[PDB]
């Protein structure tokens, strides 16, 4: 009954809160009033350099600033992937799946989930970095050299539209689960169970959206159609990655942050 | 009330039958073996193609020297004007979508500019099965294999269409479903360049409501089909792009073959 879907909804939520440090609620308060610890604003080359100094960076140390930002973005991408992999393991039924299938789903669902949540740390003027301690302005990012100047923009554009839906953490938890249980990933050895689980997640999400957003007409449908926006954001990111790789192309560091 | 939603479904289904000669119902009866219709002539090779001309009448593109005005090109020019026809048909359909003609002239053109092809492959599926596709109103049937064996660049145009058609057809949707779905596709508020997005989103929202009702009523047992169908809109975007790159390869592999102006204009695309 309803209960069953809510139980699953509460579960994914609590699981989402444990797996992810910076939630959308927290990020919003930061982006948002809660004035008494405003983030360090990076909008300048000097801002950046004071920032790397003042604020905390576990990924670095004459090498373009542009190239050191893009790399950073990647380093952070790899952290999120572990957070996501742990959360996926809490989705009822995910572990019982063929181990290879689990790997393929994660392998293809990671970018989509990464960008969905990035929107939670974004607004039309910038993004939260250093897991909330900072805020890199959109203008500063768009301001980087040729290939690197337009690498976050497509993401900011998606964020503005996705955020229009005004979803919250409890909404997003079920949503990212649906994305992981995608039966159309290439190489899947057994689609039925995956598809059988996404179906159950889709009902939980639909009910969750309806109880959580009575007035928000057909929100379920609008969210599901934003899933194309992501696919395009993903296809489009691997393309710049192509370009770049014909700019830049440590050996041990390259192995950890492969794709 | 849902009564307003059913009326809307009934209305769109009606305009759909009126705007599209070859429906899915007719397409299937011809493909499966029903007496309600006749058998198609099958084009599975170079010679069936030859024989295809007499029997099957298209006039579109019939002979132009040996396979030199290449069977490939000839088939392509044909598939071009068929596309042009579909566009006109989808255009006529769109005019009946409540509210669509009441929008800014600029947006109407932009909605069709981007919705047309997504609709063409959605509907083209009804004319396909893992083995081939109906051509010339269903009079003919061209094999997936004949089509994949063409000149280096043209043997790649239809495959991702078949690829999509097989999974999409797995949904077992009928004409009453597609009419509302096709409507939704057109009323896409996120199209690039839309001056007014709001009037459009309010119309799609109602259509989404109509489609949502339609599915659960027409497909009682097919769980979450509504979400399953919406997610299909993704495979559609990839069909389009995938194809634009090919049109770009064509535009210069063959500088002697012409592209229909209509199709050309709709192409400063996505």
């Amino acid at each position: 009954e309803s209960a069953d879907l809510r139980a699953l909804a509460k579960h994914l939520y609590d699981s989402y809160i444990k797996s992810f440090p910076l939630t959308k609620a927290k990020a919003r308060a930061i982006l948002g009033k809660t004035t008494d610890k405003s983030p360090f604003v990076i909008y300048d080359m000097n801002s950046l350099m004071m920032g790397e100094d003042k604020i905390k960076f576990k990924h670095i140390t004459s090498k373009e600033v542009a190239i050191r930002i893009f790399q950073g973005c990647q380093f952070r991408s790899v952290e999120a992937v572990q957070e996501i992999t742990e959360y996926a393991k809490s989705i009822p039924g995910f572990v019982n799946l063929d181990l290879n299938d689990q790997v393929t789903l994660l392998k293809y669902g990671v970018h989509e989930i990464i960008y969905t949540m990035l929107a939670s740390l974004m607004n039309k003027d910038g993004v939260l970095i250093s897991e909330g301690q900072g805020f890199m302005t959109r203008e500063f990012l768009k301001s980087l050299r040729k290939p690197f100047g337009d690498f976050m923009e497509p993401k900011f554009e998606f964020a503005v539209k996705f955020n229009a839906l005004e979803l919250d953490d409890s909404d997003l938890a079920i949503f990212i689960a649906v994305i992981i249980l995608s039966g159309d990933r290439p190489g899947l050895l057994n689609v039925k169970p995956i598809e059988d689980i996404q179906d159950n997640l889709l009902q939980a999400l639909e009910l969750q959206l309806k109880l959580n957003h009575p007035e928000s007409s057909q929100l379920f449908a609008k969210l599901l159609q934003k899933m194309t926006d992501l696919r395009q954001i993903v296809t489009e990111h691997v393309q710049l990655l192509q370009v770049i790789k014909k700019t830049e192309t440590h050996p041990l560091l390259q192995e950890i942050y492969k794709d």
